[PDB]
């Protein structure tokens, strides 16, 4: 399974920093995150400037990068999928797990384009995505927590189902809100965790590390040449 | 590793004692432990003499020997790591699990230098270390016990994560305070336990062994002419 | 582990009896057991008589026979172990799991002599024995029961540890006191159970066998002419 | 295990019925069952009669058939065993799990004759049988139930012991009294279940099958030409 | 629950035997069991003879005796139930757990007649019976076993349900086939176990009792003057 | 807990039928169910006609009857709740579990009107309902199943929460779809199960009941003169 | 346990909103929360203004309100605690769980002032607080999550400890970050959950509630004239 | 249960020893044990001498003393039981758990004599004993071990059965062979453990007690003036 | 059991420090600890000096103080116990759990002196102590850890036994080495934990407490006038 860590951000600022750590395997974007990257940096959404960014993200991380269709119906989804894919061989197409998503997923995957089926909220949805040839399924933990259900239980059922059925699809833990989402994904046997910059940064921090390092360096000072 | 046992020391006397038992697989050092050794002997603690002592340990134990960097930031950590590694093929470079640690881990490991990421107090930190190319992760059980959390639970999460995810990284149980730390580490499926000589020397102590041995010899002599 | 059944005795008459059943794989002796056999026959325990007795046991069982050293210091233990091994190819050398015992284990095993590390009362003792190159470890269930602790738990911990760590050493359940010691050992996945003659004799006995057989033979006599 | 179903009967009529279903793998007899079949059809029990009946059973089933010695001691058991084995290559020799039975088991198995050790009421008995070279062991579930102990637990211990120890011996669930004996055997991973005809007949019967079949046919009729 | 033992029979001879043991709390009959008793005696089943037989049973067991209606419609069930109840104060009226049975149960119970709701094969049936004012519910373990489902799990669900809900209804474990049904009932916390004479007669029969008794008396006799 | 059975319907005919069984404790209606009842009998839904229908239900069941407000803001909900409560003492006011619903719950409950907080899909919603003075909470099992989550798990959390916290609120298992919803509710310790007529009519239908009844009567007849 | 919901805020507007729902049992402040309120108002944080603000909160919520001392040594803590307690009877004094905090807790509690011992991150801290006379202990779930440990496990240990030992102290689940913290606390048997306004506002939100409500009202309208 | 400790012996010497410890609650004898004591002392086993011996045991232990009948038939058992009971008020009458034993139990218990039903090897036997008015039941752990079944499981079933059914009968763990039988009985919630003197004497022995006492006294004497 | 915290020391200065926290319920001494205190002060361990020191401890702590006898046989143990008891009402007499200790325990406890039975390393020892009238039993967790057994398991068995058997004796967790011993004791339901000063001082330490306090005070200062 060897679990990989992804950054769930369009911000290329955030991505460069984590890349340097040597722990970054990929990036996921979605329309919303695509959006606030372009609002915040203050530039406008040329289809050629959206391909420039995606291509720069791919370049930065040197691993899979997810980009989501906005098209409504299968035909337009497939069209948009092929264009996204063409931007860079790293690009993975995110489709919504709907009726139309499935049909597009089927067609895109048969042409050897890798599909990440997203907005998944039940094991049954993930099952259908797998059957339609998804390479990835992306359950949303945090949004389930948000409605007072256990997002961890969603992830568990999906991971367990994939394990038991030995389905080739990979499971991305998405909608990550806190470090323990990542640990639970790791322990369950998810394939990828994708998370915001702020969570990624948190993962590394522990008071005992701070205290331990401070003391160690003091000890060295006491004795050193 | 099949529950290999290490000493946490720079005492060659201690190393040679346990080595003769046939149970010593490696040594973990730190500048303070080495300083302690040098004060005992009275030798001045120069860079080259420090290196020579590490080399001496390597030749004695005939397995991995961890040496800890004191450099503050990544560039200098990598420089120091290369020097340490050049002392002897058996040398493993210990880095602190920080941002700078991760950077250096990535670079050292990419050059085929084995890295032991230390001061780990969460499974998440172990995960980051694994992603950055660590050969070893060293959680500290006793220091966690010290703040009234279960050090064994830290170890359990790390071991389970690495098992489920089939990560190649090996787990060193460190901050070992008592014999049952060793047993728990063994049962959980830690790869290595490293411990002070004092703890190593306690492992064999069970009253029933000496009581049994005494009675054996008594019975034996009774029937001899 | 294909569990084998051993006798824990030095009585030739006992060994002959069970050997004839076709289920006897081996014998363990210890100084007390050997002294008992010599006292019983009113024979002085001499070097020559001891050697003859061991050969007689070896020839009777046609499988491994454990003989314990009486020396307490590693150098003497190794010399004695070599002598013991040379008496008959079937001989396994028993050492006590002490500091000196480990040292001797390392050397004898390093030579290819099979070593049974005995007087084991903790998993940690078994671990160190395994690390030092033991072929067998022999936890004492009964003597642990004797001090109001669960001997079966000692065995469970040792088997579990050896299973999780995939240590090649074989586990002998020793100090067996009742038939359920044997069943527990078998269910846990111990490699050998070595037991007194009286317990061995019990294994075969269940009232329903006696009753069933009798009825079968009665029903046969009824209708056969 | 690919569990197989046997008939535990000497009744020839019983056997050809179930054989026709295509699910009958084998037959077990015992002195009582044989005697009851001969007193039924009024027929006298000679060596020639017995052999013909056994040969008839073998022909019908086209798989293993167990026949039990009546001889008291191992020499006579071996002699009788050879005779039985000579009646048909399908014939498996049943011995009682006794001291004499173990001896005859060892010898018969050594000569390539398959031995079913029976009248087993403990895991330890089954273990002894395994060590003596048994091809099958036959625990009696029902007769254990009869004395207010859980026959299922006997089966569980034996199956688990043989799984854990990876012993080649096959486990026959015998003394089967009701359908759930069969299900438990199957779930536990027993190799064979041998049962009286009446229980075999029961296995198929569930009211919902009959009700469902009736409704299908009635709905089909309703719309036929 | 202080579990009580009942006989499930209409044989007066059987009831007499067990009554003398001092352990018989009650009797359940049903139409089949009554038919069998009359057919065995070669007596015609009339209203008067039935009443006479019930009186005989009541006076023998001196506890509750269940007698079942044969009417299918509620109004007839009530009339029949009243006739039964009036035979002897210890008569409990058995109704089938059907729509009509519930109606009759409500009316009879409201009048102070104790109702045993029978032919129960699901927890839901037991629950409806309880709501309708049943004094007893009678799940059939054996008949569930007969169709390859776990009768014990039926009993477990019913007992657990009634414990959790603290319903005043008493649970009779019925359709008992073997001693372990009785033990299961006792351990679960059923109120009553009603069983055939043959099963009742098995309960005492453990071989170690008679073996122990024999030895006691042998040892006693050796030392008497 | 003494679980009670309710009908989830506004059909007078359905209610009259089950009431006659003697097992009907109450009724829940909702706007959809009432609308369906009025459409089916062709009447227009007025304030007066609604009141008359609710009275009819109250008089038929002789237990609690839930009627739902339709106002969306608290003041109007309270006014409507009072109007409903005034129809018959047995009326329980259903409110939707929303911000406004909590407000209305608080006021109505303070006035001594029993409130059933409905449209509950999380334990957190039920908790808020309880804090606001709810007499009942009604989780919807079936609608959760509908979105591929385990409705039973919602019920479990709510029941466990209320048990652990010893909150006086009663739990109604609602949106019931099949018999096993009822059993699960019973086993968990829910206070009420409210179910469609179709499910209620299923509860009794186990094939072994009628099969057994038929055989009883056959045996009975054979022995009659 | 009868779990109560508190707001963890000093914002009067937030408190007024939730109070009106009828579900608000109390308020916790801390120095940070109060500072933030005073910053955003633009008001000067004086002794008089602090007191008036706390008094306002007390009047709004009509239940316990926690206010934290800022003195660092016990004598001053006690002086400060008395001043706080004098503001309004509902004031609970928050002390940090330190050496000095224990001292102040002992004295304040002996005087009949309710003490909330806060900044608790271990069960051992909670235990000492209880022994020192705390009325409440406040483990911080979220801050533990922040360092990649399970904050829920902290809460579990504290709750289980206080249950097992029957300590009269009440457990406040604090540092709450998401709805499932609240559910977890409720299920474990915590006494109070105190949470930010934002989380409080989330608790009610489940999509099936509004979907169900909308359909209810659609169906309702259709049958009205 | 407040478990009490008994001696299972007829040796007055043994009883005197343990009585003096202050931990002896009672004694069980059986025919074998009494015979053994009489043979050892060279005394004829007459009625008068048996009575004098039992009276002496009663006076020594100052608690219940079990004396077993030799009669096999109920009428003789009752006569014998009365004679035993008349020896001393502390006498408890032991009967074998057979059909006749039940009858005698019923009568003797009805007369106010305390009956210990013995030779129990199944829960069902214990259940019948309870129904027949037994004050005590005595399962035999060791003799079950002897036939390769788990005697502890027998004890578990009996204790759990009596707990669940809240039967007033007390459970004596008998046929005790080792210290862990005693611990098992204590943990399970047996009322009494009765054991041979040899086992009683083992209970206190633990090497760490001896070692700790010796150190204490050494440290003490070092500093005495 | 409302677990209490004790100091395991003879140091008045240590005792004074913790007393002032308001969390100290009592003190245990043993001969070693008293020896050590006296040698540290360089003071002569006389009878008057020991009494004075103990009385001082009693006055400081204002709860139970354990003082151990050094006499080896029961009569002298009782004499010494009475002398200890007469020092101050709070004095509890510690006896070693030996044969002589049991005898002295019985007598002292009968006289109304509270006895703490110590050097306990098995549940069976604790059981004997309980039967002999002990008010406290003191298992030694650390010394068991020292021999590579699980000290926690000793405590678990003793607590569970006392719970199940509802014995009035209180359990002191002694030989405590680290904070998690205290937590384990608390969670299990031990009555008392007695620990060295160093461990007591650790209990409060958690880094997040001080980090949180520091931040609180910063934020506060920002806004103050």
């Amino acid at each position: 399974s060897h679990m990989e860590l992804y950054l769930d951000t369009a911000s290329l600022e955030e991505i460069r920093e984590i890349a340097a750590w040597g722990v970054l395997s990929g990036v996921t974007t979605n329309p919303t995150l695509v959006a606030k990257a372009f609002a915040a940096k203050g530039e406008a959404l040329t289809e050629e400037a959206f391909a420039a960014h995606l291509r720069a993200i791919c370049e930065t991380v040197g691993g899979p990068v997810s980009a989501e269709v906005t098209a409504l119906e299968a035909e337009a989804m497939v069209a948009e999928g092929r264009r996204l894919a063409a931007i860079h061989p790293n690009i993975v197409v995110k489709l919504p797990t709907t009726e139309e998503g499935l049909k597009a997923c089927k067609r895109l995957s048969a042409e050897g384009i890798k599909v990440n089926m997203t907005l998944i909220f039940s094991a049954n949805q993930a099952l259908l995505a797998a059957r339609a040839g998804a390479s990835y399924v992306s359950p949303f933990l945090g949004r389930v927590d948000d409605i007072s259900w256990d997002g961890g239980e969603l992830l568990r059922e999906i991971v367990e189902m994939i394990q038991v059925q030995d389905l080739p699809v990979k499971v991305i833990a998405a909608s990550i809100r806190h470090p323990r989402h990542v640990t639970e994904a790791a322990l369950l046997g998810a394939d990828i965790a994708t998370m915001p910059h702020a969570v990624f940064k948190q993962l590394l921090k522990h008071p005992l590390t701070d205290i331990g390092l401070k003391r160690f360096l003091e000890d060295w000072e006491k004795v050193k040449p």
